[PDB]
């Protein structure tokens, strides 16, 4: 039925999650050039996920270079 949570609140700041699910472009490392997904976000690391080599690799927070299409 039509049912939900009774607070609409999830997180107070700004979750570590966030960044989860943007699409960034490694700039460093062997994967220089490489578009991939943000699954986890970590203090010093990032699990991206490939998007050719579809695989989870860690690469750090600010190696990772945020994209967005642009004109």
């Amino acid at each position: 039925g039509s049912s939900g949570s009774s607070g609409m609140s999830r997180g107070r700041g700004r979750r570590d999650n966030e960044l989860i699910g943007q699409t960034v472009r490694i700039s460093q490392g062997p994967y220089k050039g490489y578009i991939g997904v943000v699954k986890d976000a970590t203090e010093s690391t990032a699990r991206v996920e490939l998007h050719s080599t579809c695989q989870t690799i860690s690469v750090d927070r600010q190696r990772l270079t945020t994209v967005g299409s642009r004109r």
